[PDB]
């Protein structure tokens, strides 16, 4: 069925993959250079062999398309993907006078009262972020995320370039070019960023009547992040298309380093004894047209039947 | 042998390729999303089935790595790839008081004394560019080429970021990351450029002892430009490697729109009856280390045996 691309690249790696040392010191298994494509007419690429949550997926992409770079939207929307990130600027300053959640990362996991205390201090960041307007303002703003990359790229002369918006319109106007590229990689900001864009660039394309998209990813977690990244880029392709009056052709995913962690091998093996069930379907509220106007409810996923969700030891 | 990637993608297109309208109005045949890789241990990827000139290739890449954005280096080096470009800013101004080489493009080809007059006026641009220091200065400077992209990216606060240089050093220092990316796509300059970077981004990678590279190209001419683009990116990989004390693994080429023109189908067919001969070899001056110091002579190509060069009707 549709997710076989995913099972085949997971085969690739734990077989042809050659180990690589790492940033949070649990080795990985890496391949470099890899493409796979999913034809969005057969159905939507979420995985039936592991539960992948389409609610977090959804909230996250929608925050991207508003230009939002503030976790307040994500926290009132039961999304926490990005929490740690901002909680990491909080704990290192003038203000943090509390019980040191410093270096909290693996420290939370295979370590002491970093089940509570850590996980009890987040209530404090996530409450104040939801309430104190003066709080989110500053500590819940996350600076440079996909929002500023996609809709407010920063130029020399102060201005903000909505390069995604410009793009979408470029599409309705000149559907046949090679030039529908949004880059999330800006070199002067790259030097000093905690995570600089992993989803690095993407190209849109009009086929004959169909839209396609191609994502270049430079670094990609096969078990943990990849399932997700597929559904968010296939959502984008449905969303841009409903907007320009189009049919959906394929989403193509090109990889720089796709890599599995040793933390994750017994667990992908487990995925692998399951045999993919039918591909789910997507219905978009047809009344509304204009994707920046869409909201949680306007995007339904029909006929999804998941194999149980495999338990993720993260790395650090 | 090594160039089969190229013959297979040419098969792809004139067979699976679906026509696409175009910018200089001679239709094309297009596929979207495509990867191929060449293992640089078996030899160097120049094509034995068509003459591809390694001198222009060479001069061109070397101009890139000096930060140069001025055709004076290229013209005293028998390279003319980029001429028309600057001759196009010349003919539209204050200064051009001559015999109107206006719109000169297909106008040169299937049209009157645009064999001479056109091709006789270039002597004037290319002479003055070689001599008048005050000429190259201004009209032979080509502004934003791969040189400024690769070694002087333009930031907000005046500064120039040598993102290729930084990269190479990043390599010697942290050989194992996902972060060796050079982007030639800057969104604020993109809006208004005659040709904005086609060779859009590339990722370097250290294998176990070997360097690899991956080029994302957004738009790619299969008969005319692709032969070339392979040899320049495989040269870069040999050059960066000799510098960091490394072995050469692969060059991987990922395509956005790879496309053939109707102008070119009888001619690629012709390529195709030939059967690739042995792959050539590359010797780099081993004394010199530091690629920005290299020069024409320091790069030899041994054992190249070409099939005759097929005559290129360009498009416009
Ligand atoms: C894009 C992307 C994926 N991403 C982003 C992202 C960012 C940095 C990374 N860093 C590393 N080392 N590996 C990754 O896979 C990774 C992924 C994620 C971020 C957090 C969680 C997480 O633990 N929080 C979930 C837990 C629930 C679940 O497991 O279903 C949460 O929402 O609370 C998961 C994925
Ligand atoms: C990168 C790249 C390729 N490029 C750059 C480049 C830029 C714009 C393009 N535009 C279009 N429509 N198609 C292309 O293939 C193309 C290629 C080239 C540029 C000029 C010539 C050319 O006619 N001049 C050669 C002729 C000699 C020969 O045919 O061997 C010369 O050097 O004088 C060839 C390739
Ligand atoms: C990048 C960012 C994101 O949103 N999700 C991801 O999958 N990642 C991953 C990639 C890699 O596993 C790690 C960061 O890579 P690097 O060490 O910085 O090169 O998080
Ligand atoms: C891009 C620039 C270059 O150095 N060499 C190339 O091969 N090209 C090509 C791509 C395409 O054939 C044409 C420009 O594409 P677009 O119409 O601007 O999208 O020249």
């Amino acid at each position: 069925m549709l997710e076989q691309p995913y099972l085949d690249l997971a085969k690739k790696v734990l077989d042809e993959g050659h180990f690589k040392p790492d940033r949070t010191h649990t080795g990985t298994y890496s391949i470099f250079g890899h493409q796979m494509r999913f034809d969005l007419s057969k159905g939507f690429p979420l995985l039936t062999t592991k539960k992948v949550p389409f609610g977090l997926i959804k909230s996250q992409l929608l925050w991207f398309l508003h230009g939002d770079t503030n976790i307040r939207f994500l926290l009132q929307h039961r999304n926490h993907i990005w929490d740690e990130w901002a909680f990491e600027k909080w704990v290192k300053s003038d203000e943090y006078h509390g019980p040191d959640m410093t270096d909290f990362g693996h420290r939370s996991q295979k370590a002491p009262e970093f089940a509570a205390v850590y996980h009890e201090e987040m209530a404090k960041f996530d409450d104040r972020v939801l309430h104190d307007d003066a709080f989110a303002a500053k500590y819940g703003d996350l600076g440079l995320v996909y929002g500023s990359q996609w809709r407010a790229w920063h130029t020399s002369k102060g201005d903000t370039i909505d390069q995604l918006g410009d793009v979408i319109e470029q599409i309705k106007t000149h559907p046949y070019s090679r030039r529908l590229i949004v880059s999330a990689w800006n070199p002067e900001d790259v030097p000093t960023m905690a995570l600089p864009p992993c989803h690095t660039l993407y190209q849109f394309y009009v086929n004959d009547g169909k839209l396609s998209l191609q994502l270049y990813q430079r670094s990609a977690d096969i078990f943990l992040g990849v399932p997700f990244n597929i559904a968010s880029y296939a959502l984008l392709t449905h969303l841009v298309a409903h907007e320009c009056g189009l049919e959906v052709g394929e989403f193509i995913h090109t990889f720089g380093d796709a890599h599995l962690y040793v933390n994750h091998l017994d667990q992908i093996k487990e995925q692998l004894s399951r045999t993919p069930r039918p591909a789910p379907t997507l219905q978009l509220n047809p009344d509304k047209h204009d994707i920046f106007d869409f909201d949680m409810k306007d995007i339904k996923l029909l006929n999804y039947d998941p194999y149980p969700a495999i338990k993720a030891p993260v790395a650090v």
